[PDB]
This record gives structure tokens, sequence and C-alpha cells, in this order.
């Protein structure tokens, strides 16, 4: 979604570590966001690892992802992180992010029927070109901000084009932190430091419920030093701390 | 479970809090469990609290619970706890363990369902008599930590005699500590002090999923003073970090 409406009270949590960037906030669903910056809401940017999560929901679907048991076997073969050489469940590879499990997933997915769900997701720009193991990564495919929290709301509703079964799949995957007051569903994405005078991406999109309310949220910034990766979650908690939502 | 052994190695942690208790913890991959007290992990107790796990599946699968964002309503009338004096999810429910919801969810069951469902779930004795709405923490169901065990591995296998969509929706319930190597769930129960002669009953159990291995546990414990309750999560809590599974 509905309208956007700007929030001045966040812009203290961005310069206090000069970064520039954008959270969006949505309180009960979609048809009400509040972000520091109206214009980059709504800018795409490449979705890095964010793209994990409809990567698992097509995956499930396709039946190329077995069901929420499957193990990825590691074939002993050097992977880019050391976090990323052993097997690993679905959840575990999402929380380590490990991008080779889901390239070979995009790679048995293929082209014709990834494009069909991103169309049916509504997501982003839907634009898969350039080779189908890295256009999350590198390629042309581009989703905002508050389309992020579209997409993260229909999820939570177990409204995608998908199965109930394997939405809660990816959402039990996809949980974070656990309290008896409330749970946090969320993941993370990283581009790269990008090269000179064109920064790289973070991101932390996710959602939280607590008590019987549900808050959709997500952040990017622009990035060129791993040094200020943290802040990808450490802003937005902030902010979501003095909402009094965690 | 394919095996059980005995292990002596958590004696101290039950010793040193002066408990009279049982562990049961058991390794998906292996087929294995151990535990520190094969006769306790064998008796039968009260499930108390622990019940919230089949209730809340009952209620999915007779459509009573709608799904996981039904609301149940406070009516405004004042309960034992004010931390119950709101509206809960299911989540939220079985989070503060809010007993007058899960009451209701089972009047609305109804006997005879109910009956049917824990015969399907091989749940304890089986034996709901005492009350629709109290049989499992004052009347005479009973259920032992392996058969809690067995229930809980049935359940995570979305093995149970329900909709896997149901199970999963009791699984997200049911998750307590989130961290990026390893998941808890878990319930806790209390059946209240009884007896200095015949001590209430309290409970821990649920199951960790670590890298690609999955532990099956079940805590329980004599308790005569509420004081001791914590004790319920902090034994078995430093018992699964010191074979390294959390923490
Ligand atoms: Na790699
Ligand atoms: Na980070």
């Amino acid at each position: 979604m509905g309208s956007i409406t700007e929030n001045t009270s966040w812009n203290k949590e961005f310069s206090a570590e000069a970064v520039n960037g954008v959270f969006v906030l949505c309180k009960s669903s979609s048809k009400s966001c509040a972000t520091n910056d109206l214009a980059r809401a709504s800018k795409e940017y490449l979705p890095a690892s964010t793209f994990k999560i409809p990567n698992a929901i097509i995956g499930l679907e396709t039946g190329v992802i077995k069901n929420e048991h499957q193990v990825f076997k590691w074939d002993g073969k050097p992977r880019a992180m050391k976090q990323w050489e052993r097997d690993l469940t679905l959840r575990g590879a999402i929380q380590v992010s490990a991008v080779p499990v889901f390239q070979q997933i995009a790679r048995e997915v293929g082209e014709v029927r990834m494009q069909k769900y991103l169309k049916k997701f509504s997501y982003g720009n839907q634009n898969i070109s350039g080779g189908i193991d890295k256009f999350w990564l590198e390629g042309q495919l581009r989703i905002s901000a508050v389309n992020q929290v579209e997409f993260l709301e229909s999820l939570y509703l177990n409204k995608l084009s998908a199965s109930k079964e394997n939405q809660l799949i990816v959402k039990e995957a996809l949980v974070t932190e656990a309290a008896p007051e409330y749970l946090v569903h969320s993941k993370t994405g990283f581009s790269g430091v990008g090269t000179e005078s064109n920064p790289g991406v973070a991101w932390w999109v996710g959602w939280v419920e607590k008590e019987t309310e549900v808050y959709f949220f997500a952040f990017n910034m622009d990035i060129d030093n791993e040094s200020k990766l943290p802040l990808r979650k450490s802003i937005p908690t902030k902010i979501m701390e003095s909402e009094g939502i965690i």
C-alpha cells in the first residue's frame, strides 16, 4: 504494498556509521510500510544470498529438493569456504549460505522453470539471464526492499504459488532467533565489495512474530569493505529494538 | 529406538543438585539411546505440559484449531497467570504453556476423538480418565521418557497419523533456540509439587538438529518445590553441552 511512509527517526542509526542504505518495516502487512528513504525503498538491487529463499521453494516445488530431510552431499572437492565443505541439510545450507549447493539446485531447476516461478512469485525484475547458476550473484536480477517484504509476507501467509507444506519447510529453515515472546525468520545477502565507484550491496530480510503481531522487514546497504558487513544486521536490529519489536 | 545403554557419566549433574531424575538422549543416525537410569527411563509419569504437543496436533487434525494463524482470544475473565491474560497464537499458547487454551481445545476434541488419536500416536498408557480437560495433569495418563522420545522421533519424521502440514505447524511452534549450527525444539512440563512423600514431576523434552545429526531427548525429575523447576532445563542442558551437542 500500500503506502510507504517516511520515518526520519531512524536516520541516526545510519549516519552514526556513514552507511548509505534503507530499512523498510511493515507492521501486520505490506499495506502500511515505513522507511527511512522513500526512493531507495523501491530501488532494485542484486538479491545475492537472499535469493536462497525463492530458490529453496522452487527446488522443493520442482522436486529437485526431495523433502526437508534431504542431505546435500559434499563431493570432497574444494569449495570457496571451509564451512561449505561438508554434507548439509537444507537448513544447514541456508544458514551457512552454501552457494555451491544452491548453484546445483538452480542448474537442475533449469532456466524455463526458474523463469516461470519468478514470474509467479513477482520476484523483482525476474531477469535470470546470463547464467543459470549465477544470475543472483553477478547477473541482471534485481529486487527492491519493498518487493522483498511483499514476497516474505506471501511466504508468511502461505500464499506463494507453492504447496503450504513446502512453504512451511522453507520457513523452518529460516528461523534465526527464538524467544518465548518472539520468533525471527531471516536471511542475509552480500554481493561483494563491488568495483571502483560501484559498491556492492548487503542485505538482511525477514519477519518477526511477536505476540499476535507480525513485522516484515528488509534492509540493504552499499558496501565496499567486508569489515562493514555486520552493520547489515546491527542497524536494523537497533531500529527494531527501539521500536520495541525485539 | 534401536538400543539403549546406561551411562554413569551423567550422574554428577544430578547429584550436584540433589535431583532424582532421568535423562534419555537418542542419536538418530546410530538408532542408539543413552540414559543415566534405565529403570526410571521406563517409569511412566503424568505428561503435564508436554501433552500440549499431541493436543496441538490433534486439535489441528480435527479442525478444532484452524491453522497456525488462528488467534485464541482472551475473554477478559482472570486466568491463573497474568502472562495468559492476552490473545495468543498457537505458538504463543504453547510457549507460555497457557493451560486454559488447551483445556478448551481438549473439550472440543472430545473423549472419543482424543482416545482414537492417542492410540494412533502410541501415547503413553492411553488412559484419558479423570476429565477431558485435565487427564494429562491430574488424571490417569502416564508416559515414560522412552515413550516421549519415540513419539518425538515420529513427529520429527512426519510419521505420526496426521498430515505433514499439521506436524510441520506444531514443529514450528516448538522451536525454542536457533543458532546457525543447531536448532532446538522443546517443551516443558510440571505437574505440581505433589507431596513430600509423593512428589510431582517436571519434564523437558525435545530434539536438537545439528549438522546432519538429530538428537531426541527427554528429561524428568521428582519435584516438591517450585524453586527447583529451572533444573529441568539446566541439568539436561549441561549434559548436552558436555556431549558437544549445544553451546
Ligand atoms: Na564453492
Ligand atoms: Na552479518
